[PDB]
């Protein structure tokens, strides 16, 4: 799982709006969300895995072990469950809450972390690379 | 558990240095821990508790629910497992870790958030007042 350990920065972002809009995040908070160029630290520990994203925004960090199950509190302040998982060199998070769910695909592509985001056929995706 | 909910910045610290000493953190993250005034945001959702600590220093957060064991990966690195609880107003979390253990003690003393941390009969204190 070492392939996505280190710091990004947000390079690219593409319909993040839409994809913002479709999970219910607020006029307000896209806005500050989408002028946002978060870095993304990601760690390993043993078996715990971080991830902390820092913007203007706000700062947040998951840590989770892969395959089980926790509790979050997202960015935009939705109460989810999630799980992660490592998918053939990806890493894969479901969150689910309110009978919702969507999919945040984490990928290496070259020199590239891409960050797909889906929920009901919306996709968003935002490319880092290191700082 | 909302007396705590709130913003909180740091007033004042007392004997930070020799608690880390003790703790096992090395001489250089003592001198710019030491030097943050953090900012620590916490919120309540539902059963989750979120901690959230904002320093110049590093940018951490904690999301667990009473009373629930949990993974963590402290401020200066330390992987351990911590258990969060309420008694008699304060909210207190002991880390352990390789044989050691600390204790977090939160309370409300006034207008005042004060944070007491205790390892092998060193005690270290730190006030916060709502931002
Ligand atoms: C701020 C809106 C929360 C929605 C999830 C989105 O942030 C994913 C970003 C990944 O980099
Ligand atoms: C940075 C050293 C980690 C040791 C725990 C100490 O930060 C507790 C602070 C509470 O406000
Ligand atoms: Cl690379
Ligand atoms: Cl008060």
């Amino acid at each position: 799982c070492d392939a996505f350990v280190g710091t990004w920065k947000l390079v690219s972002s593409e319909n993040f709006d839409d994809y913002m809009k479709e999970v219910g995040v607020g006029f307000a908070t896209r806005k500050v969300a989408g002028m946002a160029k978060p870095n993304m630290i990601i760690s390993v520990n043993g078996d715990l895995v971080t991830i902390r994203s820092e913007s203007t925004f706000k700062n947040t960090e998951i840590s989770f072990k892969l395959g089980v199950e926790f509790d979050e509190i997202t960015a935009d302040d939705r109460k989810v469950k999630s799980i992660i998982t490592l998918d053939g060199g990806a890493l894969v998070q479901v969150q689910k809450w309110d009978g919702k769910s969507t999919t945040i695909k984490r990928k290496r592509d070259g020199d590239k972390l891409v960050v797909e985001c889906v929920m009901k056929g919306v996709t968003s995706t935002r490319v880092y690379e290191r700082a």
